[PDB]
């Protein structure tokens, strides 16, 4: 009995490893991690020098790449990073507005995938908050932090942002630098955008310090992480060589995708404002009326083709009880770190075209998808360029 | 930056051979086998995967057989979470929560300053009788009755006696109150069938952290009735929709597995090893906690300090110079501690799990105390016993309890 099981998972989680390199993966909430990161994560790191050393390395480099005076690393996830800094100063985008639920809105325009730079202002002094949040799951285009910053503090209201899905491109110089536009306060998860294992980051200033370090549940004895800490020093280091030369491709890969898909008949949003600024392709399935398929059909679909995304909400839909939604989400960063530039952008939309459009069998365009997906399992924007999706074994 | 992933490579692979070459009695902490080690290595990124739900649902009926439990959740990141979730489910905003007080040994969680303090503000705490170790049970009843809480709490940091569960039920049941057990510490002991059998004895809930006596990956497990099945699955908040974080529940299937087949025979030699530990330590001058009840009754060993005269030294002190000789434990707050704003504890805590899958009997317990005897009472310097303890350590560096008789502390490269 009970013999099985270690075999079974061994076998299972290798099967998983194969299937992913032979995928096209665009989840925007999931990047891959270099062989150095994932070596520092099989260090359970279950009396302890060695565990301060990593800690003020950490804070030493998340204050050189975020440019903060105080940088905190304690958090287990981008949602705790958040309570944390919820818990001090004790709104943003609606879910169905911008996504990331917590419940223990800014003036947004549908058309416009962003807030409205006119009505925030105006709704800062007229509403009197405490905590302006700038993030969202949903995140295409930069929010107007410098034109919030002129009304906040007048009133007495403090600046924090939330850029779980953003926060590597923020550390490659490339979306935006909210921290020195107005934003007092930056969170974030280190496993999305960033590069890095799973986990949660805090970055301000010591301009009043409400020193947050005191209550984010802090057990130096009591369950934390500190496996996942020793990943985020190298994953660190890496965004700091790498992460200018990463988050431009990042960017840049996405409009390519974006346009890809709309001059093959998507409806992917502001093409007047080209599509995006950050990682993300937000794509309208339902008003796309070459495609005839529903989003939920298109997603489920994709995956029988070995091409991996998610369906979105869009701010417009249903009471938000949705089986059916209308929105497809695309993210570039992954795509971006096995080495797929521009032109392989429109290979991923062609292949895209073929399912939605053209009504081939998803059975058969997964051949070509995994011939095209198998040619980019080496991660790239790292110091060891290796084979991701190896399986290392212990035993 | 280039040379920075080469310096935590050296920090991590001189953190293995310290810890090699140690002595762990910290009782928060165990060791992992190379097969649990390896499925969280997998360390994937993670709607698209088919192969994640296929390990969670057995993670599921693996933890239901091995707790005897109707329903069990397995997405909690921690205990902690785990505990948050069911004060979530059962508790609204300002309820009446009963709980063995941080002082007391209970944790952190439970109280005002934690979990307890973000849902459920008031909380009570269960008469404690600290010439035993345990809940005054004759008292808490009389207390049910009187003060009304709407959730019982029973478990704590500081564990070596089981808690009345059977004694509070019927006094439960009349309050209409629901009982849950924080197995944090004990999990690992319950599930080898060993400490006590709360789910049996009358607790609706049972939480646990996965990595403490279970020597599992981090994270929580939450096991309760067909009843709340719906009403848990709904208030956990870091699972399917949100921070997947299926690496971890690939490697607690195979440690579900090891606790099935191994884990009678495991926990048996837990509380054993704690009790020779704990005689060889008193025979030896250390006043270690309720001697008339045979010290302990999980894997814990409690010895209060200031009250040992044969040894001198602070409690304090004394953890960080067991620390400079390769004994790595830890100084803990006493349930008579002035204080609880006491930076200088009365007591030391330590735990037997590792040195228990390590494949240590009671014979090495013994040699662990004239280890700690050398350095408390016979004042003899950590670093000539140090050199001494590396030896003995080193020989016990074999993961036992497992399908893999491998070796712990070992470093696999990537690259």
């Amino acid at each position: 009995m009970y013999s099985d099981v270690p075999k079974f998972i061994r076998d299972v989680s290798i099967k998983q490893h194969e299937w992913m390199r032979e995928s096209i993966k665009l989840i925007a909430s999931e990047n891959i991690t270099s062989l150095a990161v994932r070596e520092a994560c099989a260090t359970d790191f279950m009396g302890c020098k060695y565990i301060d050393e990593v800690e003020t390395l950490c804070i030493e480099l998340s204050k050189e790449l975020f440019k903060a005076e105080h940088a905190n690393v304690q958090p287990t996830s981008g949602v705790v990073a958040n309570l944390a800094v919820f818990f001090a100063e004790t709104m943003a985008l609606s879910v169905p507005d911008g996504g990331h639920i917590s419940h223990w809105n800014h003036p947004f325009d549908p058309e416009e995938m962003n807030i409205d730079a006119d009505a925030m202002v105006k709704k800062i002094l007229e509403e009197k908050p405490k905590l302006i949040l700038f993030g969202g799951s949903l995140f295409p285009f930069p929010h107007p932090v410098a034109d919030a910053y002129e009304a906040a503090q007048e009133v007495g209201a403090k600046i924090a942002y939330d850029g779980a899905h953003v926060l590597g491109l923020i550390a490659g110089k490339q979306f935006q630098d909210p921290l020195r536009e107005g934003a007092e306060y930056l969170m974030g998860s280190t496993h999305k955008t960033f590069f890095g294992p799973q986990g949660g980051v805090i970055l301000t200033t010591k301009e009043n310090a409400d020193k947050i370090d005191s209550h984010v549940f802090p057990g130096v004895v009591s369950n934390h992480h500190l496996h996942h800490k020793a990943g985020l020093a190298i994953a660190l280091a890496e965004m700091l060589e790498f992460g200018e030369a990463y988050a431009k491709q990042v960017i840049k890969n996405a409009k390519a995708l974006a346009q890809a898909l709309y001059e093959r008949g998507f409806n992917v949003l502001c093409e007047h404002k080209d599509f995006t600024e950050s990682h993300q392709v937000i794509i309208d399935i339902e008003s796309s009326p070459d495609i005839e398929f529903s989003a939920s059909e298109l997603a489920k679909m994709y995956e029988e083709a070995n091409i991996i995304l998610n369906k979105n909400l869009l701010p417009w839909d249903d009471v938000n009880n949705s089986d059916n939604p209308s929105g497809i989400r695309l993210g570039t960063q992954e795509c971006t770190r096995l080495g797929m530039k521009e032109k392989e952008m429109e290979e991923i939309a062609e292949f895209m075209k073929r399912i939605a459009i053209d009504k081939e069998k998803p059975e058969k365009v997964r051949e070509d998808v995994k011939e095209f997906a198998k040619e980019y399992s080496t991660i790239h924007y790292s110091f060891d360029e290796g084979d991701g999706f190896k399986y290392l074994r212990f035993y």
